[PDB]
């Protein structure tokens, strides 16, 4: 059984994961190649493991959110390409280069420096490029035919650079209205096939994202980034409830309680600002959680964990790095009680989607800002590691 | 200057953090020591440089949220006491006794064995100990004089066990109404007086967070612990506005401008759900910070960054790892602009509390949440290192 001093851990199944990109490899066009999504710390599931699982069994390529995250990877023993999504200063061009990275650029001035850095070093490898082409998210990448084109022209005259994708994001692919959806997967084509009639040569295209790659597998052309789904959880309700691919939730994060006492005495107050009063015959729990690891306050007052199958409420006021619920008047319960803050327990279930919906976001952000100091165990043919 | 990949960071001001353990130094009474609170990687400004920086300049003590978080300063070479607030499993207790870690406790079962694990490895040192009152706060702690003096004498006959202080903390000390407060007080001095009339000498007593120091400096009994205080950021509106100390924050969030661009074309659709749409002639710049970040996804269309000493709208939706600005119709900003997030420029500021006011939480949660992956510089006698 787990050994902490701290008993707070995250368990993240990798046979879920495995599951999961099985399910989407089996839905979308078997020519098409899958990007593991593992930025932000495999959207705070521990990118190094989830990648590693990935790329054994369906995934080809990686994308992360900056160099940094690359060389994370390749520190661990990962070899398989890397693409960074978001703009990488000419600063690290060599560095990325020297580390294998592939970087996403969009502009002729960038590739015509980023070449230029190279060039004065002894470079024995070209820097893998991807172009973003930005069709209405508007974050990243070019925007017009033409300047798409002298981007092309200027990346294929940069000897020390090589193309190796272009791309596009989908802003609004998740929702129920797929107008957007439809003019930026037109208007991508017709760039492309723009290109095409200039005698270009295309590398790797792809633009699906979860969502897309569900709804609209069609779109997969050759490679798709599998993000969301790939740690068992969808972009949107109404991509779940279109019922096309079954996903497994991969993450669960649970502690012990760390204390357990009856409400005796007086004062009763629970936690800052005295915001709960408990009842004489009310016993608290006192679990080592708070809003330091990404236990939004906001659930103060407000939040569930499972107890012995039962949901059982947050009293009083989340603090930094504990909170406290109510087992009830008497809730039978022992200190060193496994809990259950997000995930299963017997029956019962408090999945990130519902944790996400009180507090009006997404389960994009409940899992990605799981802070480091959480230790993360790995769950591999049903035995635990890491 | 600052060469990273991904172009976003935090600057801790050393030098401010110098000036704010002074303030409260030169407020509470001349005996009293302080104790720096860095637990949750020192409120998210980096625990050992904080730590480092409070000992030469005041403290004399550290308090930390775990175990390990405690190991990771003595790695950096500290050897000042370091306490742990929250509760320690007794699987640690071995490995606390090693790195020299005071530990919090409040049960005699707990005393006694702990005390017999140690006994049973032979432990070459031995273990520090805090006791927990709980007089209100309803976390951890004993909540009983009775209970209290059976958990002392099991402390005492504890060989392998050295109390070295006795402690509670204030639910209340920040508000107006003081009543809690004061009913605390006075039960701990209950307690503290109960063990003294048993003839039982009392280690060091403390009980004072930076609210009641501020507040009531005259309950500074020993020592203080300082947290919030010592990164220039107040427990309260309430306590700011008493206007007795004077704190300066010590934490920027700062990033370059990734991209700039004019939205001529369209779709002009910004971000995630196309919530924004721009119009022709103005001017978007893309920034390389977002809700993995810490930076919350409810400043989606509602944030502001500063730009050339001006206020900037959040355009659209928050992303993972990005968000997108508005410089308006033909607003001059050029790719590798510094913008400031959090904090100071030219004559403008977005101070934590004001965004932790626009996300209804408090300043505590804001730089707490900081991401690790954020890297850190530090800022001492004016000029920057890591
Ligand atoms: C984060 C991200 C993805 C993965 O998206 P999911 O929606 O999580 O599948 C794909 N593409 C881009 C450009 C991204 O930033
Ligand atoms: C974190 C903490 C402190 C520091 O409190 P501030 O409000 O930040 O000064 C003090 N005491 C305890 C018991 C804590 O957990
Ligand atoms: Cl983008
Ligand atoms: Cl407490
Ligand atoms: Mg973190
Ligand atoms: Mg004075
Ligand atoms: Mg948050």
């Amino acid at each position: 059984m787990i050994k902490l001093c701290r008993e707070v851990w995250i368990e993240v199944n990798l046979d879920a994961v495995k599951k999961n990109l099985r399910a989407i490899r089996r839905h979308i066009p078997h020519k098409s190649k899958i990007m593991a999504v593992v930025k932000a710390n495999g959207y705070g599931h521990g990118s190094i493991e989830v990648a590693r699982h990935a790329l054994e069994h369906g995934a080809s390529e990686l994308a992360v959110a900056s160099v940094e995250e690359g060389i994370v990877l390749r520190k661990a023993g990962i070899t398989a390409p890397i693409l960074v999504l978001g703009f990488t200063s000419l600063s690290c061009v060599k560095k990325s280069a020297a580390w294998n990275i592939t970087l996403s650029a969009f502009q002729v001035d960038w590739m015509k420096e980023a070449n230029e850095i190279l060039e004065k070093e002894a470079s024995a490898n070209r820097l893998a490029i991807h172009i973003n082409v930005d069709t209405g998210m508007g974050r990243l990448g070019v925007r017009t035919k033409e300047e798409l084109l002298e981007v092309v022209k200027a990346l294929k005259a940069s000897k020390f650079l090589r193309w190796t994708g272009i791309f596009t994001h989908f802003s609004t692919a998740d929702e129920p209205d797929t107008t957007l959806t439809k003019l930026q997967h037109e208007k991508f084509i017709s760039f492309l096939s723009f290109l095409k009639k200039q005698g270009i040569e295309l590398p790797t295209v792809h633009m699906c994202n979860t969502a897309a790659a569900i709804a609209f597998p069609e779109f997969s052309a050759d490679m798709i980034r599998l993000g969301i789904g790939l740690y068992g959880l969808y972009p949107s309700a109404y991509i779940k409830q279109l019922n096309l691919v079954k996903l497994e939730p991969a993450l669960s994060l649970k502690a012990r309680i760390a204390y357990v006492k009856t409400m005796r005495t007086e004062p009763r107050t629970v936690s800052y600002g005295a915001t709960y009063i408990a009842e004489p015959n009310e016993v608290i729990a006192t679990l080592p959680i708070g809003y330091a690891d990404g236990y939004s306050r906001a659930l103060s007052n407000r939040g569930f964990v499972l107890h012995r199958g039962k949901r059982v409420p947050v009293a009083g006021r989340v603090t930094m790095d504990m909170i406290m619920v109510s087992l009830g008047e008497n809730g039978e319960g022992k200190q060193g009680d496994e809990v259950v803050i997000y995930g299963k327990q017997k029956g019962a279930e408090i999945s990130v989607d519902e944790v996400a919906e009180m507090l009006n976001t997404i389960n994009y952000e409940v899992v990605s800002t799981l802070s480091r100091r959480i230790p993360r165990f790995y769950i591999r043919d049903g035995e635990i590691f890491k």
